[PDB]
């Protein structure tokens, strides 16, 4: 088994010197990948050392209290571990690490990596887009189906569209409402809502469509994500041009029992198909072929099982062992 | 001479439909590094095509193309000798006609889409962009003529000036922080687009911090002239982009200095090289010792010494100058990085 040091994204609380736990209270999509990945790692038996996020017991799991980036690299020069695995974008790299340690990366951004060097990406449309060369593995966002409601947990849908990200140009929030308001739908519009202006010319141009909740976390998470009809993933090329990388919210609707309208975007193209349909760019959405789009999406049933399919933690995390083993054994790229 | 089509980055006015203009009507800085170096290539007797900001105040051609798509196929058909891209990558050398030279100024914290013919505002940027040693950098260029100058005899005020984003990588906590210090106030000008930490410049702050929100046209003018200092104080920490924050030109620096007014700074990327230029680099954090940033700001430099100096290493004719002997080596068959 390995030892395997996972570096999340080092962040604070906003307006705290607290930290952003892994899994997060509220918006995190990084977060959200390490916690469903260690999940599947610790079900491998692996032994997972948690660092950026200083947070929650469970067997083979240690969240060693190193945030501050130059306490990581500290920390993983003398660390006893086979593998890292960096989440946090290139907060830390390869140098420094003990003699035989492999290094890893899982890049979560539009931008090209700090460490282009051991690097896996969310997407083929992602890799491309950071300049991944072809023989750089392609390894999509995780999801345990044990962190979000099962069909034992008798969650009943309800009517509305579910945005969940942040109220954002990128991420479609306006087009989500344009959506939405073309279905005759209401649209839940959960999130951080940072950029005033936008998010008050979605709510003059669709406000009686949308119910803005603001940022969610715990329950009230999953029980939106559960209970939805569908989840809007609607991110747009805007100014980078806007490639969506790995869309989080996608495992974790489609795990919830909830299909996916999103665009072609980025990673959006390879992965809404198997849980939903891709709808074209903009807002100019004609009712009829909408509402005819709402009732071609799969059922709870067909999304839940193609999510762990195609997702599932404990399928993915096997994907990136075979990964770390290639690097340990001398393996590289690109 | 030449015909340069300069891409700006094309980013419309928020929640409306029409577009950030070059210069921009408040904050932006790829904006004025377009306008300040368009100056310099329009004095220098070259013909200039702005593209990614149509609308704008218009040998200036301002292109009606702002999407991507529109500046693309513009950019395929056109006769233009350089096409300089500012936006990050928004568009790239495929596609443009045969002849036409690709060169990008990075503005950016992460690795460029076009890392050939790229050139970067400083060092830090290029090391940290992963930039070969052969690609140019070419720091932010500076109009005075944009500016106030010493004839415009702007009353010097006792306020310390903070000019950006109020986010944590640019460091307006530790600005606020630095000027309770010297018992100033910091006039906070800026968007102020994330409620909690703003908030906690407030709360930690309250008696320090005039914030006034965004600010553009005469008002910002007078505001980099008038002030004791001008506050840069970005700082290594984590973030959205990915990775740790490390500041690449730093555009606030030449318009204080050019202004007549002295820099206090961190060394973040960029800021180590340009702003011991015009004033002085302090830590990180929150942490001034009183009187030793006392110290500091009574030891700046005069409005003088700090105009006489961005001229001299960011003036736009001169920067425009370095960028055109680029163009010439492009065009000429040279190619790096
Ligand atoms: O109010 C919210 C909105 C979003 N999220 C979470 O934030 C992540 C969104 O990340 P994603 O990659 O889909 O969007 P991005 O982080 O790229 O903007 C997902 O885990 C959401 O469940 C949340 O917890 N509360
Ligand atoms: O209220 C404001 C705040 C900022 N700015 C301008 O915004 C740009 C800030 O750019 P800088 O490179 O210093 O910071 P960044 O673009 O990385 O946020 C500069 O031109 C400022 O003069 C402005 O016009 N009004």
């Amino acid at each position: 088994p390995l030892k395997v040091a996972l570096v999340n994204i080092p962040l604070r609380v906003p307006g705290s010197d607290a930290w952003i736990s892994v899994p997060p209270q509220g918006y995190g999509g990084i977060q959200w990948v390490v916690a469903n990945l260690m999940d599947g790692l610790l079900e491998l038996g692996h032994e997972v050392f948690l660092l950026g996020a200083p947070s929650p017991g469970r067997p083979g799991l240690t969240v060693v209290p190193a945030g501050e980036p130059e306490e990581i690299e500290r920390w993983l020069r003398t660390a006893d571990v086979d593998v890292v695995h960096d989440h946090s974008g290139g907060v830390i790299g390869p140098a420094g690490l003990p003699p035989g340690t492999a290094f890893i990366s899982s890049h979560h951004f539009t931008t090209r990596p700090v460490n282009p060097v051991g690097c896996t990406y969310s997407s083929r449309a992602q890799r491309a887009h950071c300049g991944g060369g072809d023989d750089a593995p392609v390894i999509p966002i995780p999801v345990d189906p044990a962190r979000y409601r099962s069909a034992a947990d008798q969650v009943a849908k309800e009517d509305f569209l579910l945005f969940m990200g942040r109220v954002s140009p990128h991420k479609g929030a306006l087009e989500a409402a344009a959506f939405a308001h073309a279905c005759g739908r209401r649209l839940v519009l959960a999130g951080p809502a940072w950029e005033p202006e936008y998010f008050d010319e979605i709510t003059r141009r669709y406000g009686s469509t949308v119910e803005p909740i603001g940022e969610v976390g715990g329950e009230r998470r999953l029980d939106l994500l559960a209970s939805a009809h569908a989840v809007l993933a609607m991110s747009q090329a805007v100014t980078g041009i806007w490639c969506e990388p790995g869309a989080t919210v996608v495992s974790e609707a489609a795990v919830s029992g909830t299909p996916v309208v999103g665009t072609g975007n980025g990673c959006l193209a390879e992965i809404v198909p198997s849980v939903g349909e891709v709808v074209g760019y903009g807002t100019d959405f004609a009712p009829d072929e909408a509402r005819r789009t709402l009732a071609g999406l799969p059922a709870s049933d067909e999304v839940r099982r193609a999510a762990v399919r195609l997702w599932g933690h404990v399928t993915i995390a096997e994907r990136y062992v075979e990964q770390y083993r290639r690097l340990l054994a001398g393996a590289t790229w690109k």
